[PDB]
């Protein structure tokens, strides 16, 4: 039917006439992602429909995604090509964000096949190369995991989903034991459960280490079944924290919890991953340190021997400038966040 609003799994994707021939890709709490044909550029693209305006938290994640991705430009970070929304604030219920179409994601890929060492190494390199750019703006991704790493048919990898992203804020990292956390459980560093809000760059390095382990074995390394179980999973492999590491934890409840557990020595990575490359395991070891202060940085990780075929600091760019997001943004009413989303999307108007 000419001028029809196309439906994707019962959801209207009102993106014509520029974009048509919508096909479902996937969905989540965020909304739904589809592919479409772009009649201007004459190519298929990804378009996601986000409808966040009923809740302040959904609006925070939407604004954060937009504000970061409109500024970032890097080969290993997904961009924004276009954004569609209504011409007035009152009419705007949906934001459609158009992005490059990729072939798959690392979650799908790791369910489908074992990767060669070459592919593990090269995917790792690209994750780190993207993360160097992200960290250079003092941005923390905070939700790295296989489903947020998009891959095309030439094995190019792009990092996506900046809804939980924040700025490095070591002054305010501290929190109590068992503080609720929004990012994906299996990729949470141990300190999230002990004393950390995840406001330092070490949070993302931990998640990368989890991703590397998962590329080595085709299963998540620390699949906790609930919040505290995640910490227990971690401690089952890393073993009991040393006295020095315990002395960096002054939360009484965290300390007393850790000190009640059975004494256990670190499980050797070579025993967990007996067919993996020794250099990959060395780098894994450096990423999955219990103490975040001792954890490898992104630049150090790029320079690690495992990555030597690809490492090229003349070809690993950084951001123009760091970003700032004040905590007081998190307290703005949702209609104020809506106004900001309206402003940020204005330069893609009209449709
Ligand atoms: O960017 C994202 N996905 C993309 C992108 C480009 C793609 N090209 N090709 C593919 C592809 C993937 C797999 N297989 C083949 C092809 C792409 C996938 C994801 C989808 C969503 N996105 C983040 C995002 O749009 N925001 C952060 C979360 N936020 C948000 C989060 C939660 C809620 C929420 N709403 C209701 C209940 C609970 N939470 C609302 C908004 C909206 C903004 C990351
Ligand atoms: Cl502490």
């Amino acid at each position: 039917v000419p001028g029809e609003v196309e439906m994707v799994k019962g959801q209207p994707f009102d993106v014509g006439p520029r974009y048509t021939q919508l096909q479902y890709i996937g969905e989540g709490a965020y909304g739904m992602v589809s592919s479409a044909y772009d009649h201007v550029r004459k190519t298929r693209v990804a378009i996601k429909k986000i409808s966040p305006f009923e809740h302040q938290t959904y609006c925070q994640r939407t604004l954060r995604e937009i504000q970061i991705l409109l500024r970032f430009r890097h080969e290993n970070v997904i961009g924004i090509r276009d954004i569609l929304r209504a011409s007035t604030l009152e009419a705007m219920r949906d934001v459609y964000i158009v992005q490059d179409l990729m072939e798959t994601d690392l979650y799908k890929l790791l369910k489908s096949q074992q990767l060669s060492n070459d592919h593990i190494c090269y995917f790792l390199y690209q994750i780190l190369r993207g993360l160097k750019y992200i960290h250079s703006a003092n941005v923390l991704h905070r939700d790295l995991k296989p489903s947020n790493l998009l891959i095309n048919t030439t094995c190019d990898l792009k990092i996506c989903d900046f809804g939980l992203a924040r700025i490095a804020d070591p002054e305010h990292d501290h929190t109590g034991f068992l503080t609720e956390y929004v990012a994906t459980r299996w990729y949470r560093a141990p300190e999230i459960m002990l004393n950390s809000k995840g406001y330092t760059k070490s949070i993302d390095i931990w998640s990368v280490g989890c991703i590397l382990a998962e590329m080595l074995s085709n299963r998540p390394i620390f699949p906790g079944k609930h919040y505290l179980d995640q910490l227990n999973h971690i401690l089952g492999i890393l073993g009991s924290p040393s006295q020095e590491d315990l002395n960096c934890i002054i939360n009484m409840k965290a300390r007393n919890y850790l000190q009640s557990l059975p004494s256990k020595t670190k499980v050797a990575w070579a025993k967990l991953f007996p067919k993996s490359d020794s250099k990959a395991l060395d780098l894994l070891d450096r990423m999955l340190t219990f103490n975040p202060n001792k954890r490898i940085t992104v630049e150090e990780a790029l320079a690690h021997p495992y990555l030597e075929q690809y490492y090229d600091p003349t070809d690993e760019p950084v951001a123009e400038e760091p970003f700032t997001f004040a905590m007081e943004l998190d307290d703005l009413p949702k209609e104020r966040l809506k106004e900001l989303i309206f402003q940020e999307t204005a330069r893609f108007q009209p449709g």
